[PDB]
């Protein structure tokens, strides 16, 4: 028995209002829920495909995410606006953003439970989107 | 092996800054950590009361965390804002407000894994709290 996220299993989102709970419980999952229950969805395919958007705009996230202050989530917020310094941001950018956080909670997780630091880079994301981000990257789930 | 919140222990806080990432891993921990790690703490001695001022200000939380739309965040802090409307809370009011998260928190949790519905309870919360309510609901962690 281990949390399973609503969108598991969708290959698509329909509304844009379901936007914010899949992002979250998908970060969320990648803390260590990823490795006793799987998503083949299209949809937990595109989202892992956010890596690659990461891995652009940070360069080395590997390196990235050792780094960063994740006990202190308006540190990390300031550190990622060194990259994504606009509010209007991009769709590239906002996949970035999500597919970092995502490999910080993936990093910072234990085996069968979460970390402190893993759910803050739930945070750290929440922090980082506003509404209208959550319409733009809404097009890449549908 | 179970999430272990970084203050379980603690009798308090030493920062205001420390308040946030407290009450968030709290209402994280009320949905099923809390049956496989016990925290003896003061901290989570007085947080548990939190039920007590709730009570008071919601009346039956138990029939209240029923009924409330968990899948809609948004919507379930317009609920609360029915009962503590204005932005300038009061420490009961900010209390009844953890005191009814994490009661949410624990009612909707599994055995061993949240819910989309116990980790939204997390959610409601941090939509109800600003930075000012911090401060003051600090004064009982210490």
């Amino acid at each position: 028995h281990v949390f399973s996220p609503q969108h598991c299993g969708c290959d698509r989102l329909t509304s844009i209002d379901d936007v914010r709970q899949c992002l979250t419980e998908y970060i969320y999952w990648s803390s260590y829920a990823y490795r006793n229950r799987q998503c083949a969805g299209q949809l937990y395919s595109t989202l892992l495909s956010f890596r690659d958007d990461a891995e652009l705009v940070f360069i080395d996230i590997r390196e990235l995410v050792k780094n960063m202050p994740w006990d202190d989530v308006k540190d990390c917020a300031e550190i990622i606006r060194c990259y994504i310094p606009d509010e209007q941001k991009t769709i590239r950018e906002i996949s970035a953003i999500i597919g970092l956080c995502a490999y910080a909670a993936t990093y910072w997780g234990g085996e069968d439970h979460p970390t402190s630091n893993s759910l803050n880079a739930l945070f750290v994301m929440l922090e980082m989107l506003n509404y209208v981000d959550y319409n733009i990257i809404f097009r890449r789930m549908n």
